[PDB]
């Protein structure tokens, strides 16, 4: 999986990130009092993978009590994604603290951490759409899902094109922070809330996040662009790779054009009437290609544009094409247990390899 | 084009072959005769490119005059074709001849003789086609030319995969004396011979070609087929280019697979109301294929499958996907343009620095 060179340039790898929020001194100080009380014996790769479980365990649950995202759920499943987000975050904060002390830092530990933030990212996008029940505006449907995952794709690759991480005042500590809000005000009040159309402006209520998170949208757009063409770090304003600028891009958009255009032509309603299944398969494609990126980062490596990760929406496509043989609804089963499959596999590879070249036991 | 150290290897490179035929003795006798009445001034160059300007004119007219391949033709035709035919045959064997002796040998013409040969069976298929006026057969008329265009192609692999040119005894000049034969007596006799049907077996006279044809076709495969698996000359039965043994079969099978795709969804009888535009179109496709496979065993470098000659095949791919925004006669053109384009600059690209590299003066 990893070339001998590739491998060898992993080590005597340094991270760094610079950066700071609004709400960024409270938390700090909350989440270091948290952890002087935290055992010293525990590792921290045991720590990020028990909040990734805990979330996608409860946004799965939420998702199955919510197919389609337009019905309704109890208090029980928006209680636990609120709980489940608020330990996923918190647990975040200490296991970073926990690896910066007491010399357990590790280029896997990076790793780690930036594969569980991608598919913790696709899952709490997929519980505020199924909350906010997003269902009874179809056109604004398909933009929210992946413009998360686009909008994550692009801070990886600005990260690509730099040397150290830049953290703007709207970043993901404020996301999470009203996501958990909004979940608990959901919980505390009924799914009916959104239904309170606001006296004036004859707009539902549904249209204050969504207007809001378009404007942070643009908001991050622009500073991720403006890294992507006046940042350089090589013996040019070209990658710290020596390749391309723009190559990442080439894939971010095969990935984006091939979903839309296989949902324009879908004859069927495939995704109006199966969002989570469409939205799960390609997340796990993309979390795929960012985590191909990270670890193109944490080198100094170039990426292809050839992946055994377009299995799922190529069968897909050449099963669009041909008029229909098989319906588009196992097709599409398929495809999720395959990406899924062909991610796990990867990422254990990956694991095991630098576990046996460094001789870490990873969870210990 | 051409890398630094490709181009260094291109030179100290020794032309091979071994093989003969049936009637290699008689003609061959006549080549001497003929060879020693020629100017000793003229270039081989200009002899094949006269040869294969020659056969391309008369086939093309032949073509125009018989779209379709299922109306008559005049005798001039006809008598055209066959001259075309015999004055190529006798060109290569004389350019040959008299490139071998008074040291005007280089890697170049080797080149030159490959690509016309192309050209020329590509061309020489059309013309057989169209004179039988096998368009009474549907079923029997996609194997016809991409048969010939698939033999071809793998002649070529198969000296990719050894060193040396083997010739069998049904090659390449009984080919050329029987279809030119086969002209002179359609000529002579009329176009409505092969509607003769012949006293028994109810079926027509144009079977007595074809099924030999076929015969041939298989004796043919046989031969080459046992060079792919038996054959190797590397440091294992592998390539001399050390690649993999079966390369080149992907590159073949996708340009037939996608002629057959292309061919079988068309829904307005693309191919069977517009034979010679979609040969030509694919036959340039094949030729560019081919010319790079003789460059790449000329040299002992590696093929890729991507390459700027899908363009046109692509356009057409991408125009069925979608239903139908753009009729399927415009889009036929184009790909056939945009195919002689490529073909025409990237010969003349690869010719020109050749000439440049060797100072040769290729007409002089
Ligand atoms: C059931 C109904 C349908 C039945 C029809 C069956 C079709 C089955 C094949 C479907 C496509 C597979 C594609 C595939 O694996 O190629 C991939 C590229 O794929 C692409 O580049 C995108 C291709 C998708 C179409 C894009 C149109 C715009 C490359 O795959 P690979 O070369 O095998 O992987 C090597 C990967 N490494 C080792 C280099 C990392
Ligand atoms: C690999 C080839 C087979 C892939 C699965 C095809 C299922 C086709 C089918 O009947 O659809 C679903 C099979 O249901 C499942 O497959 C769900 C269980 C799998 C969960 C992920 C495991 C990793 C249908 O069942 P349901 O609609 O999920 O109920
Ligand atoms: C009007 C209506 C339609 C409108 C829609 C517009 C579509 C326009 C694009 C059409 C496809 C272009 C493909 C192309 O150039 O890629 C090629 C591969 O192409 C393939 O590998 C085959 C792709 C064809 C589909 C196969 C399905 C099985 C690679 O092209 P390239 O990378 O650009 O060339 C670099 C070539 N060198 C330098 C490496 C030599
Ligand atoms: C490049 C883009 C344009 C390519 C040509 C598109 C033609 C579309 C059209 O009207 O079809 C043909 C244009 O006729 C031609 O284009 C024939 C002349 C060109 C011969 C090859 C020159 C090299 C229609 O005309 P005709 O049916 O050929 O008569
Ligand atoms: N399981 C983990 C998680 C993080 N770490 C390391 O601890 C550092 C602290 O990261 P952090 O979580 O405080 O930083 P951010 O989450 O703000 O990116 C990471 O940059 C990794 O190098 C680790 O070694 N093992
Ligand atoms: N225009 C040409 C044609 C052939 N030649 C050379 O002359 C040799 C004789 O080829 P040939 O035509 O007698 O052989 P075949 O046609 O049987 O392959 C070729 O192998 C080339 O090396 C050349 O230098 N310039
Ligand atoms: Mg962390
Ligand atoms: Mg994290
Ligand atoms: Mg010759
Ligand atoms: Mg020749």
């Amino acid at each position: 999986p990893l070339s001998a060179q590739q491998l060898k340039k992993l080590e005597e790898h340094k991270y760094s990130a610079s950066g700071r929020s609004l709400v960024e001194p409270p938390m700090q100080v909350y989440w270091n009092w948290l952890v002087e009380k935290v055992p010293l014996w525990l590792a921290p790769n045991t720590i990020t993978m028990v909040g990734l479980l805990l979330n996608v365990l409860s946004t799965l649950i939420l998702v199955c009590y919510c197919p389609t995202a337009t019905e309704g759920a109890p208090f029980w499943t928006y209680l636990l994604c609120a709980i489940g987000l608020f330990v996923y975050q918190s647990l975040d904060a200490i296991d970073g603290k926990q690896a910066r002390r007491t010399n357990s830092s590790s280029p896997l530990g990076e790793m780690f951490d930036h594969g569980c933030d991608s598919i913790s990212i696709v899952f709490v996008n997929l519980g505020t759409i199924a909350a906010v029940r997003l269902g009874t505006l179809p056109g604004w449907m398909f933009y929210c899902c992946f413009v998360g995952m686009f909008m994550f794709y692009c801070a990886q690759w600005q990260t690509y094109v730099c040397g150290t991480l830049k953290f703007g005042i709207i970043d993901v500590t404020e996301l999470q922070i009203s996501v958990t809000v909004m979940f608990l005000m959901t919980a505390v009040c009924g799914p009916e809330l959104w239904d309170y159309e606001i006296p004036f402006t004859g707009l539902p209520m549904k249209t204050i996040p969504l207007l809001g998170i378009i404007g942070g949208t643009v908001y991050s757009c622009s500073n991720y662009f403006r890294v992507i063409l006046s940042g350089g770090v090589g013996k040019n304003g070209s990658t710290v790779a020596g390749t391309s600028v723009l190559s990442p891009g080439l894939h971010i958009g095969l990935v984006l054009l091939l979903a839309l255009m296989i949902y324009k032509k879908s004859t069927t309603n495939l995704f109006l009437q199966n969002p989570c299944l469409y939205t799960l398969a390609f997340g796990f494609v993309s979390a795929k290609i960012t985590i191909k990126l990270v670890i193109a980062h944490m080198t100094k490596s170039e990426i292809s544009l050839q992946d055994t990760a377009f299995i799922g929406p190529g069968l897909l496509f050449f099963n669009q094409y041909f008029n229909s043989f098989i319906d588009e609804y196992i097709v599409l089963w398929i495809a999720m247990v395959i990406s899924f499959a062909d991610l796990l596999r990867y990422c254990i590879s990956v694991c095991l390899q630098i576990a046996t070249h460094l001789r870490i036991s990873v969870f210990r």
